[PDB]
Formats: C-alpha cells, structure tokens, sequence
C-alpha cells in the first residue's frame, strides 16, 4: 500500500498473509474454512496466515493452516487477468473470533463514487520496494467505468473495475496482491493489477467481486 496508514493490529480481522516462507499475497477470509485470493498469486506449498498485525514476530493471535487445495478459475486468462480470482480450502477450520472473523459477500455490484478499505503488507514505494512489517491500510473510491476504461484502454473487462486516485500517490503495489477491497462490511474487489504503483492517472484495478458470488458459492459447495 503507497500513501495508507497503519491499520492498527487486528482491525481488520478478515486480512489473511499466503505465505511459501515468506508473504507473497493477501487474501479475505470468507467462511472458516476458505479464502478468496487472486488466481495469479497461486503456487504450491502455500500457508495461510490469520490474526497477523507484524508478519515477522509471532505477536499472539495468530493461526498458521495449511492451504488443502486452491481452485483458480477455469477460464482465469494469465495474459488479461481476466477472471482473476482463487479459492482456496484450509486444511482445518479457523477459530473465529474478533481477532479472526469472514468478510460477507455482496448481494449487488458497488457503484461508483462507494468508498471502500484496502489492505495488505505490499510494497509502500511507488519508486522502488520498501515492505512494511505491520499491516496498512488506504481508504480508495470505485471510479467511473469511464474513467477506468480511459486509463487502460482495451484492458478492462466487465469482471474488473478501478479502485483509487488519479493523482497518484495513494494506491495498492505488488504484495497487496490477492487481498481484500471492502465497501459497507462486503467484499467487493480483489487487488488484481496495476501500472506501477501510485502513478498519475493509472489507477489500480480489481477483479469484480460481485460477478462471481454464485461461482464461489456453487464451488464451495461441491468442495
Ligand atoms: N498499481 C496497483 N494498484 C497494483 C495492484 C496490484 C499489483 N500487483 C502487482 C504485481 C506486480 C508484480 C511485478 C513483479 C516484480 O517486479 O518483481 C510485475 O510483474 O510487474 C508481481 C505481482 C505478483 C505476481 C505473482 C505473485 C504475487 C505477486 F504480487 C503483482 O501482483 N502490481 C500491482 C500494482
Ligand atoms: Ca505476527
Ligand atoms: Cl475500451
């Protein structure tokens, strides 16, 4: 996160670190037994991390599962990032609690101009790579799709939106990856791409949420 503040620990219970030996991406905790990330953020060996504040210190609250099986989209595009999104299964349940608590799926798509809460341990330099030991936060309005669709011409599909400030300096970056965009306690957007990091009129863009609630759904129940 470039230009976000510091969360504060545990404030946003439903953040989750895909670790492989070191944080690779974020990632919303929606049940107690499944994540959602982004499609391109999968690998092998992933341990997923709940109730973290300090990635690096074990500080107390957090639940180190394993990840059983992650399932990316079957028509996820690497090269348009199209249908980027991933869920995976832990291996045991999650204790919920305050600490560690699932964000709600939305019912309907969020409009332009709802400002929403992005989280993550990404990169915070929009010149180079400073990665930040705490959790940081950043309050970002949906833009227009007109506006979105003018900034990357030919690259915004009806399953992305873009999330941010056109004057640069406060975005998502690399890290961020996979996690949460929440607008009113739901969970709209997965950090997805960008051009660079915080840069003038290249804001970042977001898998759209909202399109795949009855993919998740019908997918969480058949495993
Ligand atoms: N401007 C933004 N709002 C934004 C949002 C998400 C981004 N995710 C990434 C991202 C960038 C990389 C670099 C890699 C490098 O320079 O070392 C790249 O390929 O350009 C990699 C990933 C990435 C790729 C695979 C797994 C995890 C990752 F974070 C990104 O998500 N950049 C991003 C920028
Ligand atoms: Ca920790
Ligand atoms: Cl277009």
């Amino acid at each position: 996160i470039v230009g976000g503040y510091t969360c504060g620990a545990n404030t946003v219970p439903y953040q989750v670190s895909l670790n492989s030996g070191y944080h690779f991406c974020g990632g919303s905790l929606i049940n107690s037994q499944w994540v959602v990330s982004a499609a391109h953020c999968y690998k092998s060996g992933i341990q997923v991390r709940l109730g973290e504040d300090n990635i690096n210190v074990v500080e107390g609250n957090e639940q180190f599962i394993s990840a059983s099986k992650s399932i990316v989209h079957p028509s996820y595009n690497s090269n348009t990032l199209n249908n980027d999104i991933m869920l995976i299964k832990l291996k045991s349940a999650a204790s919920l609690n305050s600490r560690v608590a699932s964000i709600s799926l939305p019912t309907s798509c969020a409009s332009a101009g709802t400002q929403c809460l992005i989280s993550g341990w990404g990169n915070t330099k929009s010149s180079g790579t400073s990665y930040p030991d705490v959790l940081k936060c950043l309050k970002a309005p949906i833009l227009s799709d007109s506006s979105c669709k003018s900034a990357y011409p030919g690259q915004i599909t009806s399953n992305m939106f873009c999330a941010g400030y056109l004057e640069g300096g406060k975005d998502s970056c690399q890290g961020d990856s996979g996690g949460p965009v929440v607008c009113s306690g739901k969970l709209q957007g997965i950090v997805s791409w960008g051009s660079g990091c915080a840069q003038k009129n290249k804001p970042g863009v977001y898998t759209k949420v909202c399109n795949y609630v009855s993919w998740i759904k019908q997918t969480i129940a058949s495993n």
